[PDB]
């Protein structure tokens, strides 16, 4: 049985991502969110409700990669040096979940805390979307998988990572790039540097699977990513709509799920599907 | 689906396991190890040679605890904070995993190197052994566990953790404890105050399982406990002659076997299977 021998490359980019994930190792206790405090009362309530619900499916997404998502996968990789990234990759995820507790400590009561929560368990849009993608992460509790299973739960894996954290994300910087909610918008803008070279890493180790593929599983899988794709764009369009009817900011938050839509197909090596829409300036400035 | 919320906790142990994780965070650039050439090659031929045996097994029982033991636990716990925890710890096997790494760069060439991981991958003890352990976490892929393969899987654990890596640790220490090899020595243990935790850790998870098992399951698990303690055992004490007869420290690394899996039955709330005996001294003066 084999060890891990970092003195015989595997492939060629391992030890960057590995050095890489290590360089931007952080944990919440290096920011105080305290001093948000201030902003946070200038909002109005329908403000601080869909902060807080963002961050809580920011949260349950983070929940689902590092428990399910990150696991699964490497445990079928057979590239050793690219499971340990992915090992480190799962562990952030949880640092991840665990920041936006500390986040929540400040903006919120501790019934109000546990509301949110429930609010997350039972709402439908994040139950569907959660299904969809943990469906192809669950196909993998088995003993061997096949490497279309595997190259369609790295799909889904990118699709969370470059994709679906977005609609949420777009909150947390609208609001850093007003002056308002800035500390935790660092800590944000720390997660989505770890999220980005996530989406980078799955994205060259499912481009490395698809062309071991056969030409009929890969025809199969090129198939099952485009429609997989737009199955979760209809559901993303439900919730921001859902999310930011109330202050006014739904068109402006599905064209930045859409340019993230795009920059997940090209972690894929895939081409874009969406029209090119530049930043919000905001947003940008809270980047 | 839910989210992790550390505002309600699931347990009365995991926060503080996850703030002691990050608070014994380090990785291999932390220490150098160069200056332990002076003493290396004071060694004979026998000695250079039984130490990089031992750090490939160790190379061994990391990655397949990084890559398997700890994730397909993980999976499958209901407790969202534990599960975290088990992440964290996971990805600390791959820094352990890659630490030996750095200590074989400097007391090997690379084509020395390559050799150690052959006769690793290639040696029918360590296969064996490490066959045995995950086997038990092998079972665990497929979507619906029991809590009796679910609370084996965290007696296998526990024996890796607190057991079988200490034939290993034993020599390195050993070697510390008389100003050989120190800066290696150091390195190792950060390894084992690692080690340690994970072990009582993954045996409070353990614990908790068994209380939830019919009492006819208990006996079964029982059983199966103390028959994999001592099929570990056999094989242990072959390896052991293998390694140390060349350099006269059989015994000595037996005694500190023993030792170690009696703190391993301790982690599971389980009574001590051998005699007790002190700890080398050499050995206590390298911790
Ligand atoms: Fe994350
Ligand atoms: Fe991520
Ligand atoms: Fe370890
Ligand atoms: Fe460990």
């Amino acid at each position: 049985m084999r060890a891990v021998n970092w003195n015989k490359k595997e492939d060629d980019f391992s030890l960057m991502f590995w050095k890489q994930n290590i360089a931007q190792f952080w944990t919440e206790e290096e920011i105080a969110v305290s001093s948000d405090k201030n902003t946070w009362v200038q909002l109005s309530k329908e403000e601080q409700i869909a902060y807080k619900r963002v961050l809580g499916g920011l949260t349950l997404l983070d929940t689902k990669q590092g428990g399910e998502g990150m696991p699964l996968v490497l445990v079928h990789l057979e590239n050793l040096q690219a499971k340990s990234v992915l090992a480190f990759m799962g562990a952030m995820e949880e640092v991840h979940a665990k920041s936006y507790s500390h986040i929540f400590t400040t903006l919120a009561t501790e019934e109000e805390i546990d509301e949110i929560f429930d609010w997350v368990d039972t709402h439908p849009l994040l139950e569907k979307k959660a299904g969809i993608i943990t469906s192809y992460y669950r196909r993998l509790l088995k003993p061997e998988v096949t490497k279309k299973e595997l190259y369609m739960a790295m799909v889904a894996s990118v699709f969370l990572e470059s994709y679906l954290f977005y609609s949420g994300f777009f909150y947390p910087l609208y609001l850093a790039g007003q002056g308002k909610l800035t500390a935790s918008g660092e800590i944000i803008n720390l997660i989505i540097r770890d999220e980005s070279i996530h989406g980078v890493f799955v994205g060259i180790l499912a481009q490395q699977i698809f062309a071991e593929l056969s030409a009929e599983d890969q025809q199969e899988v090129q198939k099952e990513t485009q429609e997989l794709l737009m199955e979760l764009y209809e559901i993303e369009m439900a919730y921001t709509e859902e999310i930011y009817t109330s202050i006014g900011l739904v068109e402006d938050v599905n064209r930045f799920v859409r340019y993230n839509a795009n920059k997940g197909l090209m972690n894929l090596g895939l081409e874009p599907k969406f029209e090119e829409e530049e930043i919000n300036p905001i947003v940008l400035n809270g980047l």
